[PDB]
Formats: structure tokens, sequence, C-alpha cells
RNA sequence: GGGUACGACCAUACUUGGCCGGUGCACCACAUCCCGUCCGAUUUGUGAAGUUAAGCGGCCACAGGCCUCGUUAGUACGGCGAUCAGUGGCGCUGGAACCCGGGGUGCUGCAAUC
């Protein structure tokens, strides 16, 4: 399916004001399932870290950002993420998919099995595209060579849902339903 | 600008130890009387020889304290929520203190006065 979530720029101040007059101005890259969720863990950072809040500051740009093509390609997403297990694991995986979007979805997906961490438990702390070569982990580097060829071994094909059937003929595909 | 009296707030004006120095302030002289003590030390009355030593006031403390703001720290804790997880995160939110550091170390009023 397209990727889970969004990539959103959020982009914030926290209000001008006498205390502060000229304001810096905070882009915040995000995955998100739409804005409105980007926009708060946009805020979720502004706290966490600036000390700026939802209420004293602004969302200057909500705007989701564009792919960066279509090509399949290899990302090393960095992933913090936590725990009552596990506090605070910082954790460079690579997933190999066709968008930055697609590889942090992957990642979550990843990263909510392997661990039972739930989207605001994680933080993505980058995703670089990488070259075919740095990626240390072993199990993306076997669809690296130019050449690889595999079976679909041992498929399930489900028919078309508009020619599935109960009930078939046993050597033949006349339906009985 | 300072000094006095009476002050308001009552340490930024407090404590310590320095140094600094025209009205007055003070210390200072004596106690006859008013008046009071073991003692004129205190207090009281009467003075004006002496001196600023002190008090006083002003300036200095890698002074302490106090005040102020930052750091701490969106930390601690907290209100609301979940067919949350197994105390904790999370979502919506409010949000410190200790600490350390920068600054600061009284200010205003009436009255007569140099």
């Amino acid at each position: 399916v397209k990727p889970h979530l969004r990539h959103y720029c959020v982009v914030g101040r926290e209000t001008p004001s006498e205390k502060n007059p000229a304001p810096t101005v905070y882009k915040f890259e995000v995955f998100a399932p739409n804005f409105v969720v980007a926009k708060s863990r946009f805020w979720r950072m502004m706290r966490e870290k600036n000390k700026v809040k939802s209420t004293h500051g602004d969302v200057l740009s909500c705007k989701v950002v564009k792919d960066r093509k279509l090509a399949a390609r290899n990302y090393s997403v960095d992933i913090a993420y936590y725990s009552q297990r596990c506090g605070y694991t910082h954790m460079v995986k690579e997933f190999r998919d066709v968008s930055k979007a697609g590889a942090v979805s992957q990642a979550y997906h990843d990263l909510a099995s392997r661990h039972r961490a739930r989207y605001h438990n994680i933080e993505v702390l980058g995703v670089k595209s990488i070259p075919n070569h740095q990626v240390k982990r072993l199990s993306i580097s076997e669809y690296h060579a130019s050449n690889l060829s595999f079976p679909l071994l041992h498929r399930r094909v489900k028919a078309p849902r508009k020619d599935r059937v109960v009930f078939v003929k046993k050597n033949t595909k006349r339906a009985v339903v």
C-alpha cells in the first residue's frame, strides 16, 4: 500500500514578543499520517527542545514534501524510540524502499512489531537515502546485486475478487459454490 | 550633594572587616538643681573645654546574606484522556524548586538646613 506516513515539514516559531522580538524559525521534518499530527509532533519537539509550547508558537508551514522520484533505493532511517522495557534506543536500521516516507513508515511497522512501540514513542532522527555500499546491514545487501534473480516460490494465487469461488470441481475451474 | 529631625517600604538598606570624610549629628564637660541609679554607666539636668577615635554617613570585599534574572528545565510534579503498557510513557495541557551563574547591594516623603 501507499505509505502509511506522509512526509511533512512543519515550520514554526515561538510567537513574537518584546521578550523575543525576532524568534528563531524552526524547520522540522516529520513523518505523520496527516498534518494535524505532524503539526502536533512538531509542537512536541518545540517544548521538548525549545521550551516553546503550542499556545505560544505558530506553525508557519504544514506542507507535505514531494517524493524524490520513484526508483527503488535504499534508506538509512535513524529511529529513537521508547519503552518501559527500553527507555531510549537510538537505532539506525536500514530499509529498502522507494521513498523516505515509505522507508519510515516501514520503519514504524518494523519497530512496532520487534518492539511493542506505538507511533508516539518513536521519533525519526533522519532518513538519508544510502548508496549501495554504505549499508552495513546484511539483509538489504542481498538485494544490491544488479544480477539478482529469485523465484516467487509456493505462491498463494487468490483469484481476482470478481472470480473467487467457494466450491470448484476438482481438476477443473468450473465453479460450484 | 550632603546633614538633621520625623518617616513609609523594612536586608539591594543585614553581618563582618576595611578605608573616607561643610552644615549638624555625635562623642564630650560637670552635676548645683528637676529626676533617677550599687554606680549620672544608663537616665536626668547644666553646659561648650576637647575630638571624630568611635557612632554616623560614603566607598571596598573572587566576603556571607539579601534582591534580580537567567541555567536548571519543558526537567520534577500536576489536571484531563485511553478496551493505554506493565509504575511508565503517550495525547491535550499547566509547570517548579534546590542548584549554579550574571547582575545588584536601598529607595522615596515632609520640615527646617549647609
